């Protein structure tokens, strides 16, 4: 489908024969979610935030009114297990692994009603290795199962 298309941001899975777009859940904004622990996860399904951290970061975790840039926006999407998957990575250094970048890996999941209108969860947060992994429970995601 196509709601708000930043591009692009669209992959036809050749697997499934069904093209997943994170466009028609996108909106100029970003969705909201709670973090591990207090944090606002403040991220956007594959746009840039608008106030969620500031502009090019997609994937903020927002520790009181302190953004983290978890990862940068990244429109590309990724097909793996029969999810949806991209990786916002290029973000905030954290102390832990200076050597590396944040990777934050967001994997789309496909769900009959998908919650309180698309909602996600956060899955696993990582600051061990900095990595962040959450699953979104959306119709345009996947199709393994009917999401509609």
């Amino acid at each position: 489908m196509k709601s708000n298309v930043q591009n692009d941001c669209r992959v036809t899975n050749p697997a499934t024969g069904h093209l997943f777009d994170l466009t028609s859940l996108k909106r100029e904004s970003g969705y909201t979610i709670t973090d591990s622990h207090n944090r606002k996860i403040e991220l956007n399904v594959c746009a840039e935030a608008k106030s969620s951290c500031a502009n090019g970061a997609a994937v903020c975790i927002t520790d009181g009114p302190k953004t983290l840039n978890a990862g940068k926006l990244s429109k590309t999407l990724t097909y793996e297990d029969q999810v949806l998957k991209l990786v916002y990575e290029d973000g905030d250094p954290c102390p832990t692994d200076l050597k590396m970048k944040h990777k934050s890996y967001f994997s789309f999941v496909c769900k009959s009603d998908a919650g309180d209108d698309s909602q996600p969860v956060f899955l696993s947060f990582d600051e061990q290795t900095c990595t962040s992994y959450f699953s979104w429970h959306t119709s345009l995601a996947c199709e393994e199962e009917v999401p509609r």
